[PDB]
């Protein structure tokens, strides 16, 4: 019902394949993606806003993982 859907992101034209999780597609995530500059854009043919755990973790853990490397 609320967990039997699929991801609404396309990784290089690939409709993920992994089902949707508890996360939601927001602005912060969009901005996060833009910074990373990758081939991940929202699909407009969809009706819901729910991404998979895979993309959620992948996108969230790029601006929060370490705090020391060179500066
Ligand atoms: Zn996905």
């Amino acid at each position: 019902s609320n967990a039997g859907q699929l991801c609404c992101l396309r990784e290089d034209g690939e409709r993920c394949g992994r089902a949707a999780g508890n996360a939601s597609f927001s602005k912060r995530i969009q901005k996060s993606i833009s910074q990373k500059k990758v081939k991940i854009e929202l699909d407009k043919s969809a009706r819901h806003l729910y991404i998979c755990d895979y993309h959620k973790n992948l996108i969230q853990s790029v601006r929060n993982r370490r705090k020391r490397k060179g500066s």
